[PDB]
């Protein structure tokens, strides 16, 4: 039960820089990881950004070195921070919540020389 | 209660390849996303690939490229296809199920000119 208001859309001037922020309310302890999808019109929505509870960040490759994702977990706000904009960054963007789960035990990789 | 099972690790040579694989059971049916994490001696565990119910992949810019995060949901497997080993991919490698929620309403951002 867990509750996500985007906010910061608008109109934007090719090249420039827009922050969206994304309001996390409701049961947000078990929320571990956060992320950013976009649907740009006339395509599938599409994972553009994420970052978990460790800070650790992903981008997609058509927004890596564009986009920044950050958290301010003192509010359970994330911030999608997009710069140089073109008209291929028009769509309806999306925030999402992920709780990950329980770990495997896992498997030992080696590789020699 | 969900419970992971990786296989697949051992010893190979610079440039070869390994095939991971992460049985999950138990109650699968609310888990739509599956990731691939790698701890390196010392460090702290990273994501490496991970995978939606919607086929959606996403890679570390480590791997990209030379890895693969495949699924067969009729029997609740992932795979990790990975290619051109180096002698940084040592690390055990870990499987880990998640729960992505729902979705905002979201926010337009129309670019212009
Ligand atoms: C990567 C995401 C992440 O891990 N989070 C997050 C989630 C949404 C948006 C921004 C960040 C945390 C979720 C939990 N909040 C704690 C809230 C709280 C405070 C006091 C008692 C009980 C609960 C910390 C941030
Ligand atoms: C991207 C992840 C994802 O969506 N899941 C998944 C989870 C782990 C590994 C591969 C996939 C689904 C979980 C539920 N199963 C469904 C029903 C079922 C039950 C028992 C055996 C076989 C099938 C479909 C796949």
């Amino acid at each position: 039960q867990v509750q996500l208001v985007e906010s910061g859309g608008g109109l934007a001037q090719a090249g420039g820089s827009l922050q969206l922020s994304c309001a996390a309310s409701g049961s947000t302890s078990r929320v571990n990881a956060m992320g950013w999808y976009r649907q740009t019109p006339g395509k599938e929505r599409e994972l553009v950004a994420a970052i978990d509870r460790s800070g650790a960040t992903v981008y997609s490759e058509s927004v890596r070195g564009r986009f920044t994702i950050s958290k301010n977990d003192a509010k359970d706000i994330v911030w999608l921070q997009m710069n140089n904009l073109t008209t291929e960054d028009t769509a309806v963007y999306y925030c999402r919540s992920g709780v990950l789960g329980s770990w495997g035990l896992g498997t030992q990789v080696t590789v020699s020389s």
